[PDB]
């Protein structure tokens, strides 16, 4: 992005022997400006460094960089990798040096191994080493491992022939999670990107400008919330904007704030805060919010109120003070204590949500990176009927594929054969699949539908209205700031048993690219019956957050039928105080569905809240091949019939009954497919093309599930829809 | 703060408390002030716990433990007055109760003023109409605002080299104002407003004597006093209105109010049917006393044949406490209930006995200066152009809804923003806008237009307007 620096190259592998020499071309020296003994500073991963000494290579290229394994593990890359190179003109010699070699290098030999090793390395070289660093020295047909511990030039240093070396006897651990990233990987946490690019910003700009402060006035940001489902992936979230900035990140768990004792329970956070206070880049991360701060009416016992206060006062101790900030995991916003959700004190919150279709493809990618495949699998069918997961699901999900591919292996003589290369197959993850036990289930999620608006035709002038209605205030709002008025909030749906109505609603969103919730009429029931009619403030506030969106309401004359036989019930005047605080603005579009338009509470018929009344009829003649057309996928046939046959008599069926026959005949061509192939087998290639009598059983074993003296009440709303109109003016 | 006496140990509260009170000691002219006390003193019942009640009597001591010495006065913040248990704010200790409510368009204004006067602007904003709207918002989120908004400014700039090119000459647009608005949210929502609204009186025309006597009700009970306690009578309490559902949303009783320059509070329709549906009848305590507090206001209540429609399937328990704290209210004040009710027939008996509420004053159906003036008001705060007429109206609109006429106007305006979509297309296959309406823009919006109120409903308006009319007597 940044073109004030010409760092980033190609990590390649180099010709010296040297570990402390890394290689250039002779044209690139001249632009990063390098002399011929120059010391650099490569930065990597985790916000870590390593100095090197730069020497010029003829046959190295321009936009690479050539180094060993040993630079390569100390920068926690691999190859083909980016990194960046650094000139540091501030370098000086080493005064004190103390290391520590690592156990598993030095089992077997003895002795002083500073005269063997350290001494023949470190003679009249100029090395510059680096704090933390791991450098390899060989010596005695062996390969001896060396760390740097404690040097007096604190940051870094060149160990002069004047410096003395510490190396007295402790064997360290070599810590294999050391070696993989944990977990600076922009790209390694997916699925999120369109919050995900907002809260790296608003977690980016704080950062790097501190002069910038003075321009905004005051820091929007000062602690955030990560609300959503479990498992996906707000550790990893905490994680990946930690070392992307060079900010100290200090994971803290609220279990583990909870566990100790007290007055130790009122230690480790006025501690945890002033060690992040004694450092400018500081982030704090807490785990289990709600287990720190439920509910007042959760509260009872001493300790938790005290420990709530405390967080109280030690998150607005800070006031603009080295521009420190936290977040923190949460359930769902309700559960948290309502006195943290204020002006200055936990003020921008954000949500995750489930990953979407794409957000699982990638996520799955990243999770099979580091795993072989077999090359045989789509590997996006299986994201696609992946519903109601979450990140954790699809971390088990690959687990189990991977687990029955070991399956797939007997019990041999457990030595490396198939850990060379892995064969896990499609099958697998459908087994997988089989045993999913999913956890956004039983939770209604928002994501944009793949409709395109070529699954059903018709409405050619519904449509029209739906787009400058809905699509065009989107789109262009400078002619609403023209003699245009605000807009309608929303519309209703009313005609046939609406099984065309979610599709009808679906495709705007899509074609909007806006959001959608459908919130459907069974829970709406269930909010009715189980008294939980708040939680709907809470929906439409996630549905304000999630703008622009879609409101998807649907049988309405069904939560009326329960009183018609009062008029209002515990949630139609809830829903109503909802929305008549919908502000104007924003696109949030609302819908309804209504087979029954008849039985409706008549508080919603009014302009202001609700204006616009939408009809439709059924799907007409012409509509059957609207229809149809859409039975190129999921019934695929290429030609055996015209499509045109059963429109040229039938009168009138739903689409829903279309497409009832339609899987009829679908069962039907399966089924004789079944006794097609099991005469074969019965005797010792699918050929699933399907022929007219599917379909001629399937218009026959059908029925019509609309009701005639329903539509002549349509036509009833239709005369009444017939309106006071005048024949013209006069002039 | 009250958290600090909190977060610290048991015993160790009556630390950081009483210290301020002898720290005051010192100082003759102070104040002291306890930040968040609902913390500190909730509901004795509501807590779980002790060492909160021996914080609690530590405080109702050392309330009294300066009496009159230092003359050192004590405020607080607290977020809802039942919230603070009623032994602490009784009357004589810590009692002086006034209030802040959500700021005006005016002061959201200022507000912006205040919070802009520091940083540098791009001078090309109104500054006005956003302060118009944002509705239910507090001067926070307006702060927060003005944050995004500094934060856009940032944003349309990319990647520089962190050098003071943008941050010099801080460049913010109307449209970067809008969408950090859309990039926002609102915290002050679904609140009783307590600000008065305008409508300046002059969009309403007709109806001069429901005029005459909305001059006499609320006009001069404070503006002559003195002349109104000539004869020595009580100023009426209640007024109840009736008639059919056209134009009868709200604005004339804020514009009576307005004339008064008096305070405005509404109670929704449906929001009464919440509280009557969740069993929550003590809030209508605190609004009635957050009205009665927010003197001189006129209240508005709409949609009470609502209830009476829930109880159809006539009093209930939301009849009850409107009853008793209308009943248990004094003649002074200034406050005056205003019910809304468009079926007379279904209505409680109770209401309409006189020195409760007693003049049932009849709104007709809009005429035709009515809907001349309805036209006049969509003229009014709106975009328009002359070849206008209204003359076409004097029989295509014979009797209409005010609603219906509104809906019309935004229906045809919402035809010229079809027809200038059309324009939109018509720049798409060059490679005008015309914001003006067709002359006959209204012909296909007449077929947009049914006249919803039934004839047998008037007729009912009729009998129910002629048993209450009274004799005729001469000769
Ligand atoms: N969307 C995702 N992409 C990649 N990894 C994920 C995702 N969601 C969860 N994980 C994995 O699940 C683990 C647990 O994450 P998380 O649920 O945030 O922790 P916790 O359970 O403590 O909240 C992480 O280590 C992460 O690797
Ligand atoms: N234009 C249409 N008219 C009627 N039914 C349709 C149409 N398009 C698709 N369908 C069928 O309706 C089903 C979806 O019904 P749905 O909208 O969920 O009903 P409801 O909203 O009443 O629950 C799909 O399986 C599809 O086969
Ligand atoms: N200008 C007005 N302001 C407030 N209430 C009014 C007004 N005009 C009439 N009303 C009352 O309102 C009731 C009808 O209101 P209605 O028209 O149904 O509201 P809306 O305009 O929201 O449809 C009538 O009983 C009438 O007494």
């Amino acid at each position: 992005k940044q073109k004030n620096r010409p760092n980033r190259l190609i990590v390649d592998e180099a010709i010296n022997e040297d570990n402390s020499v890394v290689s250039l071309s002779q044209p690139k020296m001249d632009e990063l400006q390098l002399f011929r003994g120059d010391t650099v500073l490569l930065k990597g991963k985790k916000r870590r460094e390593a100095v090197c000494i730069v020497l010029s290579d003829d046959t190295c290229s321009d936009e690479k960089i050539r180094m060993n394994r040993v630079v390569r593990n100390n920068l926690r890359v691999r190859l083909g990798d980016v990194i960046s190179i650094q000139p540091c003109p501030d370098v000086k010699y080493g005064k004190r040096i103390h290391v520590l070699p690592i156990d598993d290098t030095v089992e077997g030999i003895t002795g002083n191994l500073f005269e063997v090793y350290l001494k023949p390395y470190f003679l009249e070289a100029y090395r510059p080493i680096r704090k933390g660093d791991i450098f390899l020295v060989h010596g005695g047909m062996r390969a001896v491992e060396f760390k740097v511990v404690e040097t007096d030039p604190s940051p870094y240093c060149i160990v002069a022939p004047d410096t003395v070396i510490h190396c007295e006897g402790e064997p360290i651990k070599r810590e294999d999670e050391e070696e993989s990233l944990n977990e600076v990987g922009y790209d390694d946490i997916g699925g999120c990107r369109k919050q995900l690019a907002q809260i790296k910003e608003m977690v980016e700009l704080p950062l790097r400008h501190p002069a910038l402060f003075k321009a905004i006035g005051v820091k929007p940001p000062r602690g955030i919330l990560l609300y959503g489902p479990p498992g996906t992936g707000k550790t990893l979230i905490a994680r990946a904007v930690a070392n992307e900035t060079g900010a100290f990140f200090f994971l803290i768990n609220g279990p583990e704030i909870m566990s100790k004792l007290a007055g130790e329970s009122e230690s480790n956070l006025r501690k945890a805060f002033e060690e992040a206070e004694k450092n400018a880049p500081a982030i704090i991360f807490i785990d289990e919010l709600d287990a720190i701060a439920p509910k007042r009416e959760k509260t009872h016992g001493e300790v938790e109120r005290r420990i709530v206060s405390q967080l109280l006062t030690l998150m607005d101790g800070l006031k603009q003070r080295a521009h420190v900030i936290v977040m923190a995991a949460t359930n769902r916003p309700n559960s948290i204590d309502p006195a943290l959700r204020r002006f200055g004190r936990f003020d921008r919150e954000v949500d995750i949500g489930i990953p979407d279709a794409t957000g699982r493809l990638e996520i799955l990618q990243i999770h099979t990176k580091n795993m072989k495949l077999a090359d045989d699998v789509d590997l996006e069918q299986v994201a696609n009927e992946t519903h109601g997961h979450v990140g954790a699901d699809l971390a088990a999900l690959c687990s189990e594929a991977a687990l029955q591919a070991i399956r797939k292996k007997m019990d041999l003589i457990d030595l490396a054969e198939v850990m060379n290369s892995l064969a896990v197959t499609m099958d697998d993850f459908r087994w997988a699949l089989s045993q999913s036990n999913p956890s956004a289930l039983r939770e209604t999620v928002v994501e944009v539908p793949q409709v395109t608006w070529e699954d059903i035709g018709g409405l050619e002038d519904v449509k029209r209205e739906l787009q400058e209605l809905v699509q065009y205030p989107v789109e262009h709002p400078d002619k609403f700031l023209k003699f245009g008025m605000t807009p309608s909030k929303g519309v209703l749906f009313y005609g046939p048993p609406g099984c065309g109505k979610t599709l009808l609603a679906k495709a705007i969103a899509n074609e909007c690219q806006a959001n959608f919730i459908s919130i459907k009429g069974p829970e709406l029931l269930t909010m009715w019956f189980g008294e939980s009619e708040a939680n709907v403030r809470e929906i439409f506030d996630k549905a304000r957050q999630a703008a622009p969106c879609v409101l998807f309401f649907d049988e309405l004359d069904s939560i009326a039928k329960a009183r018609g036989g009062g008029a209002a019930d515990r949630v139609i005047n809830q829903i109503l105080t909802e929305m008549d605080g919908m502000s104007t603005k924003k696109n949030v579009f609302i819908i309804g569905a209504t087979n029954r338009p008849d039985i409706i509470d008549p508080a919603i018929l009014r302009p202001g809240r609700l204006d616009q009344l939408i009809y439709i009829p059924l799907p007409d003649e012409k509509s059957r091949v609207a229809i149809l057309k859409a039975n190129l996928r999921k019934s695929p046939v290429a030609k055996d019939v015209d499509l045109e046959f059963l429109a040229k008599m039938t009168n009138g069926f739903s689409g829903a009954d279309l497409t009832e026959i339609c899987q009829r005949a679908c069962k039907l061509a399966i089924r004789e497919s079944i006794e097609s192939e099991i005469r074969r087998e019965r005797e010792r290639d699918p050929v699933p093309e399907i022929r007219r009598d599917h379909f001629e059983e399937a218009m026959r074993f059908a029925r019509r599930s609309v009701s005639d003296n329903d539509i002549r009440k349509y036509e009833m709303f239709a005369q009444t829809l017939q309106q006071s109109r005048g024949f013209g003016s006069f002039r």
